[PDB]
C-alpha cells in the first residue's frame, strides 16, 4: 500500500536548514497535498524527492526500493516523475512538441533535456503516445497550437501531459492550479482523480484550498523545514485545518 517514504530527509543550504528530518509516507494510488507558508521547505522536500536535490542526511524509497539521491534520470526508470513549469524557449514550440521534449531524456527538465536542441524528435512512434495523451487530457485540437497561446490552465494540462509521456507510477506536481480560474483547475483535478482511477499516485504542493480540498485523500503540513500536521481522509482534514497552530503560522510575522 505504500509506494513512497521518507526516512529523516535532511537539506542544508549553507547553515540553513531548509528540510528537518522529514518523514513522509504516501499509499499508491493517493493524492496527497503539502501545504504551508512560504519558506517552510515544501518546495526543497519535493526536490529531493524528484531528484533535482541532493539529500544531505536521510532516505527517499520508492516500492520499498532505496531511491536516496539517484538522478531524474534514473528516477524515471522507477516510475517517478515530477511536472515542469515551462520556460521561454518551450512556450514558442506548439503543444505537441511540448509533450515530445518529455522522450529526449525522460525525467529531466525540459531545458536540462533540450540541450538537445532543436532536435525534438517527431518520431512516429513517440508522437502517437503525445496524441494518445493528448487525446486522454481531450487537448488534441490543440496539437499545433503555440504554448505560449494557450491560458494558465490550458499550459498546466500540458505539462501534465508532458510527465505523462513517461508512463509514471507517481507525478509529484508543485502547485498545478495556481494562477488557474476556478472552472479549469477543478477540470486539472478532476483528470488527476481520472490518473488516480488508473492506478497513479500523487504528490501535490498548492496554496488554493478553496479548489483543491476536495480532492486530496492525504493532507501534511510544514513549517520550518519539518512536517508540524498530518490528516489522513476527510475528517482528519477538517480537524487539522481547524486546529488554531495551523492558522497562527500564517499570522504574525
Ligand atoms: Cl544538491
Ligand atoms: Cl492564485
Amino acid at each position: 500500500m505504500e509506494i513512497l517514504r521518507t526516512e529523516n530527509i535532511v537539506k542544508y543550504f549553507g547553515e540553513f536548514k531548509a528540510l528537518d528530518g522529514v518523514s513522509i509516507s504516501v499509499n499508491k494510488g493517493d493524492v496527497t497535498l503539502i501545504i504551508g507558508p512560504n519558506g517552510s521547505g515544501k518546495s526543497t522536500l519535493i526536490n529531493v524527492i524528484t531528484g533535482f536535490l541532493k539529500a544531505d542526511e536521510g532516505r527517499v524509497y520508492f516500492e520499498n526500493k532505496d531511491i536516496t539521491n539517484k538522478e531524474p534520470a534514473e528516477l524515471y526508470h522507477y516510475g517517478i516523475v515530477r511536472t515542469f513549469q515551462t520556460p521561454q524557449p518551450l512556450k514558442e514550440m506548439t503543444v505537441l512538441e511540448n509533450l515530445l521534449i518529455g522522450e529526449i531524456n525522460p525525467g529531466e527538465s525540459p531545458l536540462n533535456s533540450l540541450f538537445y536542441k532543436k532536435w525534438i524528435p517527431k518520431e512516429e512512434e513517440m508522437v502517437e503516445k503525445a496524441f494518445k495523451i493528448l487525446e486522454f487530457l481531450k487537448l488534441s485540437h490543440l496539437y499545433d497550437r503555440k504554448a505560449g497561446e494557450l491560458s494558465g490552465g490550458q499550459m498546466k494540462l500540458v505539462e501534465i501531459g508532458r510527465a505523462l509521456m513517461t508512463n509514471p507510477k507517481m507525478i509529484v506536481m508543485d502547485q498545478p492550479i495556481a494562477g488557474v480560474a476556478p472552472g479549469l483547475a477543478h477540470d486539472i483535478f478532476n483528470h488527476v482523480l481520472e490518473l488516480k482511477a488508473k492506478g497513479i499516485t500523487f504528490l501535490i504542493i498548492e496554496h488554493r484550498l478553496d479548489i483543491v480540498l476536495n480532492y486530496i485523500d492525504h493532507l501534511y503540513v510544514m513549517f520550518n523545514g519539518q512536517i508540524i500536521a498530518e490528516g489522513r481522509g476527510e475528517e482528519e482534514i477538517k480537524n487539522v485545518l481547524s486546529d488554531p497552530k495551523v492558522v497562527e503560522i500564517y499570522i504574525g510575522e
